[PDB]
């Protein structure tokens, strides 16, 4: 028992929704324990039902967001039980070493094994599966990541001294997906993971997915399950992509603050219309709710946010403000006497 | 009459110019007058005569460039003559609430509405039609966007406390376009948008453009339609894209500021070969020429430069400076005591 | 002899490695000598033996990496010898005038051209042929691409008053290349250049890559040729793409001090996980090794790095420091009173 910390237990949840986690700590460093399970499943990913064999962390796509400060420890259980046909890994982009864990922590179906590493860069970064060779991008466009975001036992600050307070917080995976066709252009459905694999493989060599979806399934952060918020509520939205470019954007919003590299040792940058995730990264914006009504957050490619699944919406209460925006006159007839050249 | 303001009419004028404003101003907040009116046509957006089924503000792709100062109200006339066949609104990434104002804005042809909103943000954004559904990605890339800058009060600066100047603004707007194939691989043309929009839809889904062009066409700010200036002059060059990223460049020159991001809130870069803007975006360069000649502005993935139309020409006037750049020795045969392995 | 400045003869080496210079100098300016020799041929870019028709500067891709300091005069000696079939020229981007001496520099094979240029800009630039029109992209994406290093004086730093020095320095030329193939999908192969155009220019427009390679074919900085470091050596990165963006990541590290626009008048941003190169220029990475190991270098889209090539190997000599990271528990059979659902 060299590393003689504190042990604290932590249950995730599954995304967009966060564990409960301290913003500013002053409680010392502990050893956060993690528990995560792969599980291969057929899963829907589209409004018209199309199927596909998915791998995923903990069930869902993304994985689970794990949140921790600067100091701590992370110690990982990884199992992959013996229903699965594949072996496994997790490679954390927070941790140094090993290839981030992966080197560390391959397990075949009916193992389990324990990884730690110690949190000494803050920000939100990407954890993903990488068995090896060509089965690296395939477990990942597979569903095979998520998140973690290590805060300053400070909390978040502005990068000039000040500290910024969320009052919620939202975890958007986003992932593309490569679904194989026939030839009259129908998806293809499968018996398994393996099975899929040669199809898959053809057209993600073409590097043009098929859906690009948050929360695992297009539709899947609207409706019902539109993410709540109140006018003036500081919101916070990390934003990942373990394989491709996204560029999000809030509709009828902005960016407060934003990392757009993810990383809290950045000052974040203010007012922006709409910012990049590199593929391989998570970022994270704030913004505090000015108006009530639906917003459309996408990524501002809007061919995939439209037409290949990358649309959430936020349902927000309150009060409407006539002088930050106002119908001056509803929809009516153009004027006989107007010129219209 | 809630709000009372003195009003300003603004005429605006087809890009890549700008209408008449003040860089710093004294005068108070102001309500700040447009009118853009949608046009469905037919247009020609390569130097073969490819046609392709057009909708814009104004007549033009991209719409005009609308300034205005923080603190401004923006009060825009958005009219939908019944010559149209479809509904139109817009959304203004400028603004705060109702989807960008497109929530109050959707309008039949032989309507017109008034929306207004208050330019709180600084920096350069993007506006653009967003009718519902896939409506949206489709008014877009058929030419449906545009931009606004929101300058402060006292106009740029370098983010140190130096006041920037421009001499000149040109706005470039970039548009990917998806024109339909027959099976031979020739251009397919269309008697209406509504004719042409499954054909289209497929091409869309594929995420790579037929064209990529500034100003509406290949080949639009080359030979007589150059852009001009004179060695000394600090020119801003605003770029938008409304829909995929690009990463513009000047051929011969640098970016000495550049706002990729395109929010002045945020101090520039400084000295850039190349830089990026996310699809969904407007960013800002400003240059001082030190060199005559011939400069090509491109986006700097070259293949859409060369090949798919996406090449601006600055003509600029002056006198050359062999301390920063000479010819020591022109195109001379290789010496015959050379050895060049 | 109008510039009467000491002359100092560089050699240059073949990429990854980089010619002899120092990194803070007192040294006045120079006028600093490089010879560049086109060399079209066949060249082998993965690892199933695939042959294209490459063209290239001194016989690499990428181009040998040019070190200069700010307020030097770079005089580059260009050759075309009478064994290519094709004109050549070059375009710098730390350049200012003439399309970055590409209108300068337009040379028949059996000719030769000698450029000088002042190094007024600090960063890494891309340099590459541009010879006019189509000619442009397909040269770039044939191999004729390089990058150059203009150092401050001073060295590097952090932007915040503190230097930085790197004990070693690798550069990483990243190509997208587009082979044509025939109606079975095997790699097509050509006997010249010329012959192979028609049909690689179909792929280009295309905008998707065949092969995305480091130093020039898949597999070239893996197995032997892996990148040499030891725990404790900030190793600095510099990454060019000429035509295409690319995201570069250590995996099993970070980027310490990472300049992703790749110019040194603008502090780095720190402690990244994932950078981004945006297509036609270069960056830099500092890293500095905290364990020892083999760490993979790739641009993270896993696709392009693990099924097109854009993979290279750091093999790090140390000793393992468990305190970053661990194996608690190595793989073990899932206890039989485990719950995992
Ligand atoms: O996309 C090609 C072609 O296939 C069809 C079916 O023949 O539709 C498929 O592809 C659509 C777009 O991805 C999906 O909406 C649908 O679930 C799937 O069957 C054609 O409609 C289409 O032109
Ligand atoms: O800098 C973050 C900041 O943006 C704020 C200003 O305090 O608001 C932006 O939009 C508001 C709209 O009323 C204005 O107060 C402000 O002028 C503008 O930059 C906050 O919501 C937040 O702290
Ligand atoms: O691009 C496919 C194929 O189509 C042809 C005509 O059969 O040319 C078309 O496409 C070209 C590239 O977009 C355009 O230059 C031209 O306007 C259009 O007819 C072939 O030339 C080409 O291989
Ligand atoms: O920082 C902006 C600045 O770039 C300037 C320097 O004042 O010039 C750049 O290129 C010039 C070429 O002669 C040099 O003065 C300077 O060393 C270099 O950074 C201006 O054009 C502008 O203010
Ligand atoms: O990629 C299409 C198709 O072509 C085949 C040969 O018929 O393989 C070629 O393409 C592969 C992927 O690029 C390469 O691995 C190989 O060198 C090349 O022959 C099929 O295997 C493939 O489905
Ligand atoms: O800011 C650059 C800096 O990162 C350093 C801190 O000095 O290390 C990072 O990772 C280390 C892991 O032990 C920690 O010292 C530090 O807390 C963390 O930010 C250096 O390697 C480098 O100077
Ligand atoms: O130690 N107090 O939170
Ligand atoms: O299955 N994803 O939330
Ligand atoms: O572990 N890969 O299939
Ligand atoms: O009020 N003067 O511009
Ligand atoms: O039609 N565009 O300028
Ligand atoms: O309003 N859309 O066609
Ligand atoms: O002049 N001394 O290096
Ligand atoms: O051929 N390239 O290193
Ligand atoms: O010089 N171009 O083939
Ligand atoms: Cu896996
Ligand atoms: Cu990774
Ligand atoms: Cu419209
Ligand atoms: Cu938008
Ligand atoms: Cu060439
Ligand atoms: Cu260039």
């Amino acid at each position: 028992d060299d590393l003689k910390l504190p042990r604290q237990r932590v249950d995730l949840v599954a995304p967009p929704f966060v564990h409960v986690h301290e913003q500013a700590t002053k409680q010392g460093p502990k050893i956060m324990e993690f528990k995560l399970v792969v599980q291969e499943k057929k899963m829907v990913i589209d409004e018209k039902g199309t199927t596909f064999q998915a791998m995923t962390f903990n069930g869902s796509m993304p994985g689970p967001l794990m949140v921790v400060h600067e100091g701590d420890y992370v110690e990982v259980t990884l199992v992959n039980p013996a229903t699965n046909t594949m072996p496994h890994n997790i490679d954390f982009h927070s941790a140094t070493g090993a290839l981030g864990g992966g080197a560390l922590t391959l397990i075949n179906p009916g193992e389990q094994v324990v990884l730690r590493w110690k949190a000494t860069r803050t920000g939100v970064f990407v954890y993903h599966c990488a068995p090896g060779g060509p089965m690296i991008p395939w477990h990942v466009v597979s569903g095979m990541n998520g998140a973690v975001m290590v805060l300053p036992r400070d909390g978040l600050n502005d990068g000039h001294g000040h500290s910024l307070r969320y009052d919620r917080i939202y975890y958007i995976g986003e992932q593309d997906l490569y679904v194989p066709r026939d030839e009259k252009g129908n998806f293809k459905s499968y018996d398994s993971p393996g099975e899929a694999y040669s199809d898959t493989e053809e057209v993600m060599r073409k590097l043009t997915p098929t859906h690009v979806v948050f929360n695992g399934k297009a539709g899947a952060l609207t409706g019902k399950n539109a993410l709540n918020a109140n006018v003036g509520e500081n919101v916070l939205i990390v934003h990942s992509q373990a394989n491709r470019d996204s560029r999000p954007h809030l509709i009828g919003g902005h960016g407060d603050y934003v990392w757009e590299t993810g990383k809290f040792s950045n000052a974040p940058e203010t007012g922006l219309e709409t910012w990049f995730i590199r593929g391989g990264s998570a970022g994270a914006a704030l913004y505090k709710f000015l108006q009530p009504g639906i917003y459309a957050y996408v990524t501002h490619n809007l061919i995939e946010a439209a037409n290949l699944g990358a649309t959430a919406h936020f349902k927000v209460e309150g009060k409407w403000n006539d002088d930050l925006m106002t119908q001056v006159k509803a929809p009516a007839d153009i004027p006989t006497g107007s010129t219209n050249e």
